[PDB]
DNA sequence: TGGGGTCAGAGTTCAAT
DNA sequence: ATTGAACTCTGACCCCA
C-alpha cells in the first residue's frame, strides 16, 4: 500500500507497524521520544491539514495501529 | 539453533560463533561493516557506555570496543564477494 | 556450522517553516 | 521547535559448503 493509513499523503512502506509517509512517521518518533502529550476530540487529519491538530494526529496514528515499542532510543 | 548461547557483547540470542566469538546477528552484521569500510567511531561520554540488546545501538564506539574485547577478530571478516 | 548477501524498516539530518 | 524529504544503519533471514 502507498497511501499513509493516517493522512492519505502518499507513503513510504511501512512505519511502526502501519503503511505511513515520511511526516506521520516522523511526528509520532518525535511523540514517543519526547514523551509528548498534546490538547486538542476528533479533528480531520488529511494531508493539508495534518499538523493543524498534533492531538488528533497522534490519536489517529495510533487508531490506525502504530506502536509505540517499536520507536527505539535515540541514538 | 539458538537454544545453547548468548552474545558476548549485547547479552542478545547467539546461533554460535562469529568472526571468533559467540555474537548475535546485529553484533556479527556491526562487527563485519565496520571493518569492510575501516569505519572509526567516537564516544560522547566516558567510554564505558552500557551494552546490552536494548542500549547496544546507542553508541558505536563502546560496541566496537567490547566487540574486540570479547575476542572478535577483525582478520575474520572477509573481502567483499 | 560460520563465512557470505539482502533490504524493510529501524535510524538520522537539516533546509524550510 | 517543529516538520518532512532524503538520506544511513541495522539485523532477521536467507545462501553456501
Ligand atoms: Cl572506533
Ligand atoms: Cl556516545
Ligand atoms: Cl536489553
Ligand atoms: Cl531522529
Ligand atoms: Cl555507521
Ligand atoms: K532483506
Ligand atoms: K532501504
Ligand atoms: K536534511
Ligand atoms: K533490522
Ligand atoms: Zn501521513
Ligand atoms: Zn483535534
Ligand atoms: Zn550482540
Ligand atoms: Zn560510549
Amino acid at each position: 500500500k502507498h497511501i499513509c493509513a493516517i493522512c492519505g499523503d502518499r507513503s513510504s512502506g511501512k512505519h511502526y507497524g502501519v503503511y505511513s509517509c515520511e511526516g506521520c512517521k516522523g511526528f509520532f518518533k518525535r511523540t514517543v521520544r519526547k514523551d509528548l502529550t498534546y490538547t486538542c476530540k476528533d479533528c480531520l487529519i488529511d494531508k493539508r491539514q495534518r499538523n493543524r491538530c498534533q492531538y488528533c494526529r497522534y490519536q489517529k496514528c495510533l487508531a490506525m495501529g502504530m506502536k509505540r515499542e517499536a520507536v527505539q532510543e535515540e541514538r
